[PDB]
């Protein structure tokens, strides 16, 4: 008795836009003020500390379209 | 006896956008007064901290459109 | 007992985008006032501090469309 | 017996003006049609006059901003 | 016996004058008409005036700002 | 028995202006047309006129910023 598998995806999509014009973008983000007072700042393990900081991201494509895709055959 | 997978997933999906403009867009987040007292700050394992500070995110695609897809076949 | 795996995906799949102009981005982050006091800071292992710091991205590519496609195939 | 002063006034303030057309989207406006028929003319003193505008004036005389600060510390 | 003065006030506010036509949107607006017949014009002495006008003006001679602030500390 | 003083007022404050026309978004706008007839013009003293304008004017006259501080530390 044989085992045969025939993986055939077929795939044509379109992921598209059209888009006449990205405009006047503005990104201007404001620290405070910011206090901290201790004797000890006592930091021992995988840890992550944002004292006042600002981590920003301004991504703007023309696009931006994705396909994501995935395919997987397992034989045993 | 024998056996015979076929796997013929057949794919013509439209994922599409008309967009005529992308506007004035403003992201101004402002920070506050922020204060901490303490004699200790003791953080001792996988501890994430923000005290006073910003993260900020501007994404304006001129598209976005995401078609995402996993194919998955097993055999045992 | 004989094997026969035939793995034949097939993609014609478009992504894609038109944009008539990225226009006026502005990306202009400002620092708070941040003041941190102790007798000590004592960091020990795997610490990330962010104090008062900026970290910007500015990303506007004119199409930024992604085509993400991971195949495996497995046989035992 | 000591005397210990700390002068730290903090400003983070914005004073802004936003005049006069700021902002605005048109999206497919349809063109203005103006027609005018006054085959003779006669202006003598002191005449000012349009014929037949389509004008997109704006005119900002105001919008000034004005900022003052006294920082005085006086020790005897 | 001794004398700790701290003057440390924090600023964070803002002043805003926003004028006169911000902020629209006009979507497919149509196209407006203006006709006028008026063969013969005498205009003698000081006349301001229009005629046919399609104008979109916009004025402002306010929308100023003032701030003003004293800060005094007096030891004796 | 000592005397101390810290002198340290800081600034981080914005004055900002605009004026007079900033940040509008016209999007495939259709094309004004304007006809005058008008064949016999006598103009004589101090006159003024436009005829079968369709102008853009901006004027800003205004829009000025002033800041002042006076910062003043007096010991006796």
């Amino acid at each position: 008795g044989s085992v045969q598998i025939v993986y055939k995806p077929v795939d044509l999509s379109k992921v598209t836009s059209k888009c006449g014009s990205l405009g006047n973008i503005h990104h201007k983000p404001g620290g405070g003020q910011v206090e901290v007072k201790s004797e000890k700042l006592d930091f021992k393990d995988r840890v992550q500390s944002k004292i006042g900081s600002l981590d920003n991201i301004t991504h703007v494509p023309g696009g931006g379209n994705k396909k994501i895709e995935t395919h997987k055959l397992t034989f045993r």
